[PDB]
């Protein structure tokens, strides 16, 4: 089982997918392990990647296709989902093209759903508690609203990130990803246009229900 | 159903109260929460605690006792789990005795126990991610350590919180908490050694097992 | 030559102590400093206090005075400045009959001036460069205004820290600071009432002009 | 009076370029500034660049270097300081031939030198004071270092920043700087390489000495 997931910063992406990725007991990579593996293990691709960047400059697409193909049959052999990767429609058309050549099927593709200003509200509503940061806090999710100023679990004074508050930087990720001409959506509408011809099975889950609820309907339309 | 809760920074002591309060719909009554409604609210022993707050004084016992009285008739009168408050032993006797000439009968004392240098190792430990504060990583707890350098859930790049490494304020307030000759620790034990005269059940908690396994024995022995 | 200062939380306090300390070649002495000198060194008295800390009850005054004239002793014999102590009317007046006993003169009490919304709007404004934290940018202070959003020095990134946007915390130090009840307003005027009955000179700072025009008016009334 | 700066992260470089800026009225031009005069001001220019960034990909060269010169041309009638571009030798090179077809003239290029070992733990050495985020601390720069664990200053709580310890980071910024095959110092030394040549001088600081002694022989080689 081979699945693609795309969503925005602020839609649970990563908490999704490492739900389905335990439940499948698939390899979760992720477009910065892939470097990792071959700029930092200096693969023959990894030291071609690692003149570009020590430039400054992006590594090319005909060498990070390559990476990544050669990660998904290494560590992706008993099924793999692909997380941050394609973010463009040119990186998902090579993408695409390469895995035909490899022989390697696409299973899902999962879209999580969320309107951009949802998305940006719900990054800048986190708040952090003092005694505990796994106790969930956010100004801008009636489910996990904050008790007044105090923590909803436990009391703890709250506090803001100052990465959560900074509003170029999550404008200029959304910039990217909500780009419908060659951006992250236009990405995964390439995929959904042609699951049908492909035979996979492209999932479009409501970002806006509860942890719980998305997880229940995405588990049933893989089952 | 009356409950005070004991454990050091550290233990989980939020989340397991949090469980207990939701399981028996308990009101969660945290000291801070009682100076709010009093020193905030101008109750006549509010406005009698905040002159010696305002000069940098702490409220005397005999102010502070009957605050924490008058929340538990007002805000716990179908239950309630007290949090936080006593912390020493001189405090823990004017609560018992103010608690017998009100009629209020404790049910259950709750005690999470943990080693000080785990207590003060899991405080240390813990990472927050940068994609989403809720993902749990701890470099001191196996079940939840990072994979290498970022976040097991995700891949999202790890953070320290310096409140979490700040070692001379986690250790004042463990010196406080550990302190059997009349600290947070003699206070629970004060508890402890009159349990069976005065007909309320002393549970220890093995702070050291999993949020699931602390929970399904706790929630156990209250059932 | 010994010195007191007193000044709120936002009055470039510390500043100007050092500026004094360094002209003068006094021995700063503040409050936190003084406890771990004793309750960390295990002075006769330091043994005494610790025993009051680690039941999370304060120090009286009958051990913390004779504290810090054991310091002023030890570290200020070739003159000290004293900053952070007293707080309230009550240790002023203490501190002044021990000073008495022990024959230790005060020459200079200096009181930075700033109103308690301009102090606290100092506070929150401050904003810090991501590539270098020294470079000053304050919102609120005119001549320190960022660029924009990013640092007035060198362009980089800016961002609030979390501590200086906590408004519960910051009000209730300006409680105490500004209450001329009992609190420490009310014990630097203690010392300003008597300062010529006394033979010491009383100095207050205007805190709205810039670091060095305050420290030319200070430097110049000590001189 | 036109002038080129380069030093690596932990080099105080936006520090001296602010001197010398105000010393010689110059604008100080940075490589961030000119993507929002332009990317956000929509010049014909900007537009362009940004549909490269919405992709994911960098901004062609012959895009930022006409950006680059007409922010000079705008900007930097009166004289400029060029910093943070170029980072790499096809920069380099371009921006040299840009400038000579517009007949701007480099006065002066500046470099900061230091090793890279003492520029990573510069940064990661800063500690930062809780009372005022100004108070210079630095546990790898003798003339600041603390006073033990708290403010050289004021004695105020010290902390770490998550980003002055991501070694990740930091070492991935300094790949690029240090890389004298093609990245910002193989730039610098283009420059270097035909000062005499070119009728421009190249100042070289030693980034060891202290804010002080750098300024006097910098301000000297100006002058
Ligand atoms: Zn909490
Ligand atoms: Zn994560
Ligand atoms: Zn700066
Ligand atoms: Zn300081």
């Amino acid at each position: 089982m081979n699945i693609l997931i795309f969503g925005p910063n602020g839609s649970g992406k990563g908490t999704q997918g490492n739900l389905v990725k335990d439940k499948y007991s698939l390899a979760h990579i992720e477009s910065g392990g892939i470097f990792r593996e071959h700029i930092g293990g200096g693969t023959e691709l990894g030291k071609k990647a690692k003149e570009f960047i020590d430039r400054g400059d992006l590594v090319p697409d005909d060498i990070t296709i390559p990476m990544v193909l050669e990660t998904l049959e290494s560590k992706g052999k008993d099924g793999w989902l692909l997380d941050g990767f394609p973010r463009n429609t040119v990186q998902a058309q090579k993408l695409f093209e390469a895995l035909q050549e490899k022989g390697m099927k696409i299973n899902f593709v999962i879209e999580i759903l969320l309107p951009r200003e949802v998305a940006k509200n719900r990054i800048m509503g986190r708040r952090i508690c003092k005694n505990n940061p796994n106790h969930p806090n956010n100004i801008f999710i009636d489910a996990i609203k904050p008790n007044g100023d105090v923590c909803r679990v436990c009391g703890g004074a709250l506090s803001a990130r100052a990465d959560d508050q900074d509003e170029g930087a999550i404008n200029k990720r959304h910039d990217i990803y909500y780009n419908t001409v060659d951006g992250t959506l236009a990405a995964a509408y390439y995929y959904k246009n042609m699951a049908a011809k492909e035979g996979f099975v492209y999932i479009e889950l409501d970002g806006e229900g509860s942890i719980d609820s998305i997880k229940d309907t995405l588990l049933a339309q893989l089952a």
